[PDB]
């Protein structure tokens, strides 16, 4: 069987691969995409989408349990059917799969649902057939890490969290990143006795400290039990099938399910990447330049596998810009990785753009940083017996007070950030914010009324 | 008793008057403020604040009644106690009152809770005493209009809506503006058989037609009963105390409560404004220049009474800018009334900045306008049996596609608009939006991923 020629081969049908394959096809490239598991990759199947559906479920629980009575509603929960939530979650995800397949047909992207293995730098094997192209994108994503301790195998990862068919009575979540925080918040809201174990002082250690302080204070009021300076030593499986987590400090916790959310690493093994000559960086990600080029001409890498910024919209935009470059004659087209906004679906949620106050002071010096901050109680919660704080801040630099960081935590913050991210990308200053008329009554107006 | 001398007299203790009085006092002016009713004016007592608390109660109802089951929560409502909601709403408002009084004391603003009547162009009478100043601000607000038909007196206005101590079993809401749409939306969510009557083909006629199309479709699915081409002829009070609304088309609707939300007019009567020589415009508002000057030196007018834009933050900023000009040596200080964002707390919410597609076409010409859109189902509702559309639109002009209009309708839109308002005030183009990385998964990202 002769080797099949293509203009572009995309390895991975996740956010990055789909985005790049579709854009290449829209510019006339003969493109083929390979996916060894399910279309949509991590975000659609075991990431952002199912996480957000579950977060909405947690919002519903909070409404019923914490706020309804104070708005006059005397309600009783006859039962909670996790299976109903999961079936509706999966039906939504299946519709997303269908949409991607309709998109490939429309754009003319060929795809084979099979695992791709390199034969040489410009050739891969899938289901026994060989395929070659002068352009090959490695968009293979990452995977969850497991600690190297006795009993590590008794824990599950975020993938296993989505495989659950019921809320465990008691759950341990180990980790200090956004995934650990999100999962632990959802589990607590949905009724699990939830314990969050962070290795050092607090979760989200690199985030703005003032904002994370409120996260910690609110979790204490309504959230998982937080255990600081908690370093896992071992996990024991007891006779009754429960798990006991043993920490280096000697403390022990018994739970039904234990979730490792300690980090993610690049998917670089199992597909004969070594024959390509592609170099990895010191953290194990595929090394790339500003244009997603590996060290080998005709091989590119983007999305989670390049380690730059593990977010769906980053993979999508980088993938689209690469295709603009390779197939639409734009040698300068590339991803802009600066001031990318994020939202962490904690409870309450955190929204962030740019530098923390700590990073700004480190970079610019205390004499050149001016911080504006507003702290209040979200109106939604203010009238109830479960009042919740909201903290917002603008980190500015220089005489013209250019906004280099914007952060908030509180009810509704998840939908506030995107617009401000446009303004920050345009170089907004405090004056630009002052020139904007507030929208009342909203939480978002507090960002433009600080003084 | 001689006439008391002041630097500044503010007639009205609402959003505009409070803001202007406080800022004038901060710059050393001897200021006195007069308020004939409650401190805080319309927004605090019978406007934005109580409206928003009620809207949150409606959102809780929607969660319980429409979405909870599909998230796996089988919930029953034993009772709805409107009194609980109202008491918490009033407590919140009372705290605002207290904070204003403390602020006046701190800032050095004198106030008398009495109605002010003009004696001459520079002198007012309050509780028998005379007061004079070379600067007098008329910030008297507006009032709800009542139709001139038999039985008009049986209806209440939005003030009466806040006086209600229970949700009426059946409610008629008459009008086509944001107040009618918001009130009818709240009444329906909270359980009233609600009928909304508009005089022409649709509500919110000045808003972008495609956005209103979604509003109408969603209202037909889940909202009040909408009656178009419906002009009130008379209201009959029946022997059982119900009210029958009779329309010019012959239809009759029997309800328990009827709310007139047909428009608001300036407060210009009853305080001897005629002796000042202040000119009114053809719509009955106090005419003013860009600096809030009336035609009479030493007399100013801002907030709802000047007719420019009926919004709290507008009244606040105009009042502050006026005090900057009069008392802080800033002759060019003034309000910027262009591209002021608004949110309408309809079901679902509408957010808007700038020109509708129709207005942009009229102004710039068809050859010079380009529109972008996103139409989807909000993820929150997508997994339920009450799926709700979300629609977003960018209206752009010229070769650079400057954004002159931004509009959205759907879940969470209320918190999305503020940040985009900053970007538009900075002169954002479609390229500036394209340059901004999306935040996923949110509704807000759909504003920056249109093609
Ligand atoms: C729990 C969780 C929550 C998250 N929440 C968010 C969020 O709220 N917002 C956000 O922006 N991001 C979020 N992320 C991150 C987001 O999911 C990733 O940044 C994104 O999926 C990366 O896209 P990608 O294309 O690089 O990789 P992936 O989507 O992981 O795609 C890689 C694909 O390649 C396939 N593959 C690998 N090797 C081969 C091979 N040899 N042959 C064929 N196929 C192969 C895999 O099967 C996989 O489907 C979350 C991640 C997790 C784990
Ligand atoms: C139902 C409703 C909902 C609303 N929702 C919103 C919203 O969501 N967002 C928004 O931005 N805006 C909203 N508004 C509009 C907002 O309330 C007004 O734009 C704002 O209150 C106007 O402020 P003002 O200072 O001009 O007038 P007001 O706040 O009305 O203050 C005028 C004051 O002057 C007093 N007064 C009048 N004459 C005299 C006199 N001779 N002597 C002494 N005192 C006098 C009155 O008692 C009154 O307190 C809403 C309005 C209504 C009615
Ligand atoms: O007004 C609250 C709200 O609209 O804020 C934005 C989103 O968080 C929504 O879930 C939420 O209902
Ligand atoms: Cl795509
Ligand atoms: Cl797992
Ligand atoms: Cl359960
Ligand atoms: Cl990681
Ligand atoms: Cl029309
Ligand atoms: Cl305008
Ligand atoms: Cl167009
Ligand atoms: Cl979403």
């Amino acid at each position: 069987a002769m080797t099949k020629q293509y203009d572009y081969i995309v390895i991975g049908g996740g956010s990055g691969g789909i985005a790049s394959a579709n854009r290449a096809a829209m510019h006339g490239a003969k493109v083929i995409l390979f996916e060894g598991k399910q279309v949509g990759g991590t975000c659609v199947n075991v990431g952002c989408v199912p996480k957000k559906v579950m977060w909405y479920g947690a919002q519903v629980a909070e409404t019923i349990n914490n706020y309804a009575a104070d708005y006059g509603f005397d309600v009783t929960t006859q039962a909670f059917h996790f299976d109903v939530l999961k079936q509706n979650r999966q039906a939504y995800i299946d519709r997303i799969h269908d949409s991607y397949e309709r998109g490939f047909d429309s754009n003319g992207v060929e795809r084979v649902y099979g695992y791709a293995t390199f034969v040489d730098a410009h050739t891969v094997e899938v289901a026994g057939e060989h395929y070659t192209a002068p352009h090959i994108l490695i968009a293979t994503g990452g995977h969850a890490l497991l600690p190297d301790i006795p009993g590590s195998e008794y824990g599950i990862t975020s993938d296993g969290f989505f495989e659950l068919d019921a809320i465990p009575k008691r759950t341990a979540v180990v980790g200090a990143g956004y995934i650990a925080v999100e999962i632990s918040g959802i589990l607590h809201a949905l009724g699990s006795e939830t314990h969050l174990f962070v290795r050092r002082d607090r979760p989200l250690r690199k985030f703005d400290k003032e904002i994370v302080g409120t996260l910690v204070d609110e979790m204490k009021k309504d959230g998982p039990h937080l255990h600081t300076f908690s370093v896992p030593k071992e996990v024991i499986k007891n006779t009754d099938n429960s798990l006991t987590l043993i920490l280096e400090n000697g403390e022990e916790y018994t739970v039904d399910t234990l979730i490792w959310a300690i980090g993610r690493a690049a998917n670089t093994k199992g597909f004969n990447l070594e024959v390509t000559g592609v170099t990895l960086d010191s953290r194990g990600f595929i090394a790339t330049d500003a244009f997603e080029n590996t060290n080998v001409e005709g091989l590119y890498a983007l999305g989670d596998v390049n380690g730059k910024l593990e977010l769906t919209p980053v993979a999508v935009k980088a993938g689209r810009q690469l295709s603009e470059r390779l197939f639409n004659h734009k040698p300068q087209a590339k991803m802009d990785y600066k001031d990318v906004a994020t939202v962490i679906f904690s409870h309450p949620v955190i929204g962030s753009i740019g530098l923390s106050e700590e990073a700004a002071l480190d970079q610019y010096g205390e004499e050149n940083v001016t911080v504006y901050r507003s702290t209040f109680t979200s109106m939604y919660t203010a009238v109830t017996s479960h009042r919740q704080a909201c903290k917002m801040k603008l980190v500015t630099v220089g005489e013209d007070e250019k906004i280099v960081g914007l952060h908030g935590i509180g009810y509704g913050v998840d939908e506030m950030i995107q617009g401000f991210a446009v303004a920050i990308k345009m170089g907004a200053t405090k004056a630009d914010f002052d020139n904007t008329v507030a929208i009342h009554p909203t939480g978002s107006e507090e960002f433009v009324t600080m003084r």
